[PDB]
RNA sequence: AAAAACAUUAAAAUGAAACAGGCGAUUGAAAGAGAUAGACGGGGAGUUUGGCUGG
């Protein structure tokens, strides 16, 4: 009976998945106005 | 540097860690472009290159 069980993974040579938020490339609109944030803080 | 190979659509009970007010670097208050001033500039523009006179 034992066939199903635990099966770790691997990502050594192999893909890794992750969340890549701080990456995405936001509309002109949405750079500007978080920019404009921090120039006011700078 | 032993091997011209495979690697993806997950099991299982999160797996696959959080946060930052910076996508990652480089340059930097200098340099570019503007204005004014000096130098240089036939690369180019405009023009000139007297008269008498045994032609």
């Amino acid at each position: 009976l034992i066939v199903a069980n635990k099966k770790v993974f691997g990502k050594g040579n192999v893909a890794h998945p992750r969340d890549l938020t701080r990456y995405v490339k936001y509309p002109l609109y949405v750079r500007i106005q978080k920019e404009k944030r921090l120039l006011m803080k700078r």
